[PDB]
């Protein structure tokens, strides 16, 4: 594993030729060098490990992302792929995504893509299995190697915290705050410009517990994954109550949203919807200044943003998020 990893090279500086502007948090906003507010709207790729196995791992794929108007790309590093490639093999993919995004002008979010209760080591399935030690070691290596590369602006500590109603144990917000604080200290000690993205429970949906007892670190923003079936009923009023109101105080980065019909490929709760969710959520996010990232720019993982690699034809949700990214990104 990670505890074996022998002499990993440093990032190859010759792979990039420009420095994107520095992003930072100021009160509830992301701002640039000049103090201008920046709202990010982007896509998740699938795991670089899958893209490479698909024989699609080249700059071309990221150039398509750029033509869809995205100004950020989230990279979901699965602990299973990190173990299968090994640290050295995996960093060879990850350095290429970082370099490509950098040359295309696109910011990167590094996402440690597990689901469940890290404190008790119970995960939604083995694809996500890790440990506190492996997670800290990952944050330590990536914050060390990408230090000073401004496009690597966001470090998303742990994709979706959930206890699944006790099926995955017990972990209070207080205990999850302390774990995020240690990860943030590691990351900031390697990379002082790093912005950490922190999530709460119900699969990174809730921010009420965070609001009542916020992470004690600076330059932090908060995550929500408000998929179509997280709540029904009056949608906006429910979203505002569960996580949206947080955006009046800290920036909120909604690092997954997506939807597809009951009959679409891989359709599953909570992503099923007639289609009215797309306009409704990007309007609501515009009303709150909330950044977001659609899931997933891949033709297999569900819900898909496009139908196949031959054409990159957008699906229903792809068409809508592409139109809004082209139109609203500044
Ligand atoms: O990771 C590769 C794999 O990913 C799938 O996409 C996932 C993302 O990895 C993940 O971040 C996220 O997870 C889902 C989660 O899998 C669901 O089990 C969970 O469902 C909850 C729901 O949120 C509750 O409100 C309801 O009460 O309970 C159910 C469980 O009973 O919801 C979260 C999201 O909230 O996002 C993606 C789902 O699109 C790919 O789709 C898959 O094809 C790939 O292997």
């Amino acid at each position: 594993g990670w505890w074996n990893a022998s002499d990993i090279p440093a990032f190859d500086k010759s792979k990039i030729t420009r420095q994107l502007p520095l992003i930072k948090v100021e009160g509830n906003r992301f701002v640039d060098e000049q103090g201008k507010t920046i709202v990010f709207r982007g896509v998740n790729i699938s795991d670089p490990d899958k893209i490479d196995k698909d024989k699609r791992f080249s700059k071309k794929h990221f150039e398509v992302i750029r033509s869809w108007g995205a100004n950020v790309v989230r990279v979901p590093v699965h602990p299973r792929a990190w173990k299968e490639r090994g640290v050295k093999g995996y960093l060879e993919l990850l350095d290429q995504v970082v370099a490509w995004n950098n040359e295309l002008g696109i910011y990167t979010i590094l996402d440690w893509h597990s689901i469940g209760n890290l404190k008790s080591e119970m995960f939604q399935n083995n694809s996500y299995h890790t440990t506190k030690g492996e997670t800290f070691d990952f944050w330590r290596r990536v914050s060390e190697r990408y230090n000073g590369i401004n496009s690597v602006a966001f470090y998303e500590i742990f994709n979706e915290p959930t206890v699944f109603n006790g099926r995955l144990g017990i972990a209070t917000w207080a205990e999850w705050k302390a774990i995020n604080e240690e990860a943030i200290t590691i990351i900031q000690a390697h990379n002082p410009k790093a912005i950490a993205l922190v999530a709460g429970f119900n699969w990174a949906y809730d921010l009420k517990e965070a609001a009542a007892n916020p992470i004690d670190r600076q330059n932090i923003a908060y995550v929500s994954h408000p998929y179509p079936q997280k709540v029904g009923a009056p949608y906006q009023a429910n979203w505002e109550r569960d996580f949206g109101f947080m955006a009046d105080k800290y920036p909120v980065f909604a690092t997954e949203i997506g939807y597809q019909r009951a009959t679409d490929k891989g359709a599953h709760i909570p992503v099923i919807d007639d289609g009215s969710y797309g306009p409704r959520i990007t309007d609501y996010f515009n009303s709150k200044g909330i950044s977001w990232v659609a899931w997933v720019f891949d033709p297999d993982w569900s819900p898909q943003l496009f139908t196949d690699y031959q054409t990159y034809t957008p699906t229903m949700q792809g068409e809508h998020f592409r139109k809004v990214m082209l139109q609203d990104n500044k």
